[PDB]
């Protein structure tokens, strides 16, 4: 894509991870890595981690990314629009998939219990290895689309059904 | 969907339910109980009940609809496939309402938590004031897809978000 | 929904057409009649066909729908927005499908060439009998939608593909 | 997908190309260049060159790339199915857009009339500035999709709607 926003997308541990802004940052909390006092190479005491059940934001004062505009992010979507999940891969292909925005439940999908927006994936339903759904390590992908104006990111990618035909994104509310 | 197939949709309660064997009547928990004694006209001490939430299935003595064929009510449907909600309004009206099934889920729709099989319907933004969504009242009707050369039930309407989209189907379980 | 707006939805030959007004009526053109004289109980002159393409209006002095406010009449739609199709059958099923809209070439989806606004139904790629898709039958039928809290017409049923994936809007030129 | 079947993209003329077999290689027309006695290097007169409207084939004298096996190429997929553009960007940058096919057809995207199977491309609903669609120059690429468990062809990228998720495929046909 000529960029500015498929590379704020980047690998963070077991996922990835979103930069809404050079200030702001979105990550899927289970994704987090355990080990550390350190990440995007500043002292872990800096910044406003203000975790949120499936979802995590931090709060950064620093040029950490003087590269990146701000991104507007809102509490969940409406339900009905078709956001997009801008998901990178191995070799790096990246991949966005149509997601059109359900409800705000709890759920079971690959056992867990989790909180969060769910939606279903516009490549009807199902996925066997890389191509039309999503994998176990797109964790922390964004959930963009574009309102009027600008763009705004509305969560992050937190788990999916076994067919990946629904997803559930880890929200703000 | 066939004659024969919405013969075996009928009001009851404040709601609706379904005729899947001469013997077995399904339909969602919270209409039908008020506080009583007997049903289809006959002792409750003469049917097993059979209560999984938000689902409800009768199981009679004797036949009460020996015109019936004998369904199929498997256990949910698979997530990925698409139903038909088998609505009949109390207007001498059908409305065949299509939807994907997601996964199982607990929305908190008004004034409640629900629990069941949650899923999208294909309409556009759905519930208005008016729309072509399910409308309060709706609760019970069956969610059924042809297999293969059959047709089946996986559940009944429980509840649906207000922005439309969303449903939930109780299931057996 | 309740029949208001299943309401201008009245049949028409072959097929079916539109009340968009009072004044105003939208229909396919190939369903209408071997050639005669009056409709709606209007006759000719009345009325000022301004038929072009497979669209086909009809305007006349007579409020012959006066119970309905007309709606916006636009000539397609944009690209993406999800229309509903308001099918209205043999049955007096009423079957709301969703549109997700496309482009208008001329495509020629039987042994015939259609021209019009492609669409995507959402409830899939298998419409074999009574499913989840359009239908001979149903040409005529409106797409509907809303763009500010208001109801515009975007046109009407043409055509579909074997399978039902894919369909044509009519439009007004 | 994998990266042998990427490792078959190659730029060609002012758009891109595909190595289905060592010998064969497809492309659309107008990107072909122009004026020139020889192509890969190997001789014009000693390739045979099939062009079927907006899709064109190249069948070398001598494998061209041995390195590679040799691919179905089908005469474009079948309706409904979702296939993946191997979109390649000149940055590096692999993108495999996800796509759902519908009806031949025919369409003026912008000078002039494309005919081939359309399709809707399915992230958000469109591209712009900078996005989740094409880009002038990606036409060319492949639109793959795995059957058993083999990939196969069904043809190349012949052009787009502008804002829009649109797209039009050339193929055999
Ligand atoms: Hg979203
Ligand atoms: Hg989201
Ligand atoms: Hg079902
Ligand atoms: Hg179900
Ligand atoms: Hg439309
Ligand atoms: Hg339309
Ligand atoms: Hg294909
Ligand atoms: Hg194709």
């Amino acid at each position: 894509a000529p960029p500015t926003l498929w590379s704020r997308v980047v690998r963070f541990g077991s996922g990835w991870g979103f930069w809404v802004s050079p200030t702001v940052f979105i990550t899927t909390t289970h994704v987090i890595p355990t080990g550390v006092r350190e990440f995007f190479g500043e002292p872990i005491e800096s910044i406003a981690i203000h975790r949120a059940g499936e979802f995590t934001q931090f709060r950064f004062s620093r040029k950490v990314r003087p590269d990146l505009t701000g991104m507007v992010l809102e509490e969940g979507c409406p339900e009905g629009v078709v956001c997009s999940i801008l998901i990178k891969r191995d070799s790096g292909e990246l991949l966005p998939l149509a997601v059109r925005m359900g409800a705000i439940a709890s759920m079971k999908i690959q056992g867990r219990l989790v909180h969060g927006q769910s939606g279903m994936l516009l490549t009807g339903a199902n996925a066997k290895g890389m191509d039309l759904g999503t994998l176990p390590g797109d964790c922390g992908a964004p959930y963009v689309y574009k309102r009027n104006n600008d763009w705004v990111v509305c969560g992050v990618h937190a788990a999916a059904t076994k067919s990946g035909n629904t997803v559930v994104c880890a929200v703000q509310a």
